[PDB]
């Protein structure tokens, strides 16, 4: 059931739209009916042909992907008489881990934070083992299925590391989400298991946080840069103040052992930052 007729894929709701993606709620009826299944499709948006390639890469990605917490790959659609390509998946109905954590904060306590960032480290370590690097570790691309039940959804910016290296050295990006950037992905283009750690102690800070505005790595970091600067002295400033130990604060109400896992994973020594593994471990423990 891997390919999709663009006939019978008919669309329904966005989801989330960038400068080079958007994301729809679809109906899949081809017994045109209504008991037809509810996909969510992502498709280009300002496609190249680089982009094209790139799309490819990702699609094969998802689809080797065989995890509860990762986004269930579901097929492709050649679209524009197989002159274009789309990207089926399971649909999640409570949205962004992001948006769902600020609407349902009074059905949200420290243990179901925690349970969360379990469930995420387990994605992550399965990652591992396939090589693969994510590099766009944030509350908005964690996706919630149920209220036990999160997933990693989007796989963008993910690469595969070389055969030969435990890094992976991105030329190209421009635009990248900067505030959730190990130092070294900064400082370096490198990418790594270590870097996507970084990436996941922010998104243990964003978990306890419960989503408050200006409680945002954003916010927090431009309120310490100086939230007057532009352009990439922004950057420079970023760098500086992560060498040299400036960190995102204890969210109020978190506990000293939860803050310590993220400044753990907060190490600019690279081999020095837990892994995926030890840290599924030991959020295990602190949740009992
Ligand atoms: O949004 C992105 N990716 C993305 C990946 C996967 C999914 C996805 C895959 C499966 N289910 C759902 N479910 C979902 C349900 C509701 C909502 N919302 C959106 C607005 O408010 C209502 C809840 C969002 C996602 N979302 C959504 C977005 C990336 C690509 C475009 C820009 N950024």
């Amino acid at each position: 059931p891997t390919q999709f007729e663009e006939r019978h894929l008919k669309f329904l709701q966005q989801l989330g739209k960038g400068n080079f993606g958007s994301v729809e709620m679809c109906r899949y009826d081809p017994l045109q009916d209504n008991t037809g299944e509810v996909v969510a499709v992502k498709k280009l948006q300002h496609s190249t042909e680089e982009h094209l390639r790139d799309f490819e890469r990702e699609i094969e990605i998802l689809k080797s992907l065989q995890h509860d917490n990762i986004v269930k790959y579901k097929g492709v659609c050649y679209s524009a008489g197989r002159r274009n390509l789309k990207l089926i998946m399971e649909y999640l109905p409570y949205g962004s881990l992001r948006d769902y954590l600020q609407k349902h904060k009074e059905r949200i306590d420290h243990i179901k934070l925690l349970q969360y960032t379990s469930q995420i480290c387990k994605g992550m370590e399965y990652l591992g083992t396939k090589r693969y690097i994510h590099r766009n570790l944030a509350t908005r691309n964690i996706l919630v299925e149920n209220e036990n039940r999160v997933k990693i959804g989007d796989f963008g910016l993910t690469k595969v590391l070389p055969q030969d290296k435990e890094y992976y050295k991105v030329k190209e990006p421009g635009e990248s989400p900067i505030f959730w950037y190990a130092p070294e992905s900064l400082t370096e283009s490198k990418f790594s298991v270590a870097s996507d750690v970084w990436s996941f102690g922010v998104v243990l800070y964003e978990l306890f946080t419960y989503i408050e505005k200006s409680k945002s790595p954003p916010a927090e970091f431009m309120r310490m840069i100086g939230n007057d600067k532009q352009g990439q002295m922004i950057v420079f400033h970023l760098i500086e103040l992560l060498k040299n130990n400036g960190r995102l604060p204890r969210p109020d109400g978190c506990p000293d052992e939860i803050y310590m896992i993220m400044t753990e994973c907060w190490n600019n020594n690279v081999n020095q930052r837990p892994s995926f593994r030890d840290l599924a471990l030991r959020v295990d423990q602190i949740r009992d």
